[PDB]
């Protein structure tokens, strides 16, 4: 069961100075159109065949939506399931500068999905600790060129995911920080983030940040057995696909693009399999990194939420068209 959202960030000053116009438009609460701008010395077109193309999503947002509104429309509903033992996943997807980190982390003035979700999580827990015992743990790490960082413990840089007795993949050694408040979770991500590989030339356009929250629930009634539940929420902020011909990436850079492109392909192969057929033959989780971690999650009785991001800027038309196509339902 998959949900796909598209977020349009407001246009930027840098874009206006480059001379960009608005070509992306929320038309509808779940429809976005993308105007084609134009540029000679062609076109042999007009003969347009658009001009304008439409795109539909489970939900859509532009600058009118607040942080809280995107939270409420994307991930709030996941919470009930997670504390009940079900698994869930939220991706921020899109090109660099289109909004991923803002949607997921937010700012002090404007908090994103991480904290709004952690918040309703702890309230949901209290509202039901009459009946239930709960344990909550969260971690915040980085995957950069298939190499982990933990974001906390400084001594590991190559963690390999291992299977338990029931074939469930899970990162081995991955630190696990106990968090008793929202102010602590934010500090952990801010203190650990600095570790996230940045642009050798700013964060690296190749850095996944994974926030994972684990929740164990058992009954307070002891004279009746009942299953002990364990839900796992993954909240992920990634980078963008790189056309290596452009950029002209070499060595550390050249190889860097090969990975990101590989991981995004793998991910695309996994979500495509989950969306369609069908036993299956087994959904290709074994494709690559970021997948080893998400293996036991993302399956039959688990939820996925993808939030695609674009610029509304004319100067971004090609990227936006790729994004809209990819996420387009």
């Amino acid at each position: 069961q998959l949900m796909v959202a598209l977020r349009v960030r407001p246009i930027s000053v840098a874009e206006l100075e480059e001379g960009a116009t608005l070509i992306a438009h929320k038309m509808d609460e779940q429809m976005v159109v993308l105007m084609d701008p134009m540029e000679d010395p062609d076109d042999i077109l007009r003969a347009h065949r658009s001009r304008e193309k439409s795109y539909l999503f489970d939900v859509a947002f532009d600058f009118t939506a607040t942080q809280e509104m995107v939270y409420q429309a994307t991930t709030k509903s996941l919470i009930e399931g997670v504390i009940s033992g079900y698994n869930a996943t939220v991706f921020a997807y899109g090109p660099t500068g289109c909004g991923k980190t803002y949607t997921m982390l937010g700012t002090d003035h404007e908090p994103g999905i991480y904290v709004r979700t952690l918040n309703d999580l702890f309230r949901a827990i209290e509202e039901t600790s009459n009946d239930m015992e709960y344990e909550v743990s969260m971690s915040y790490l980085e995957i950069y060129n298939e190499m982990i960082r933990d974001l906390l413990n400084p001594a590991l840089g190559y963690l390999e995911l291992r299977e338990d007795s029931k074939g469930v993949i899970q990162v081995a050694g991955i630190t696990e920080v106990s968090t008793i408040n929202a102010k602590e979770i934010m500090q952990l991500l801010m203190k650990g983030n600095r570790q996230r590989t940045q642009e050798p030339t700013q964060t690296s356009s190749r850095s996944h940040a994974v926030l994972q929250v684990a929740v164990r629930q058992r009954s307070r009634v002891k004279n009746i057995l009942q299953e002990v539940r364990q839900g796992r929420l993954f909240m992920i902020d990634l980078a963008g696909s790189e056309r290596a011909s452009q950029t002209q990436n070499r060595g550390q850079r050249m190889k860097e693009g090969a990975h990101i492109n590989r991981s995004l392909l793998a991910l695309g192969n996994c979500i495509n399999a989950l969306s369609d057929k069908g036993s299956n033959k087994y959904i290709n989780y074994r494709d690559s990194k970021l997948t080893r971690l998400l293996k036991d999650s993302l399956g039959g009785n688990s939820r996925t939420v993808m939030i695609a991001h674009i610029s509304p800027a004319s100067t971004a038309f090609e990227e936006s068209r790729n994004t809209l196509t990819y996420a387009g339902r």
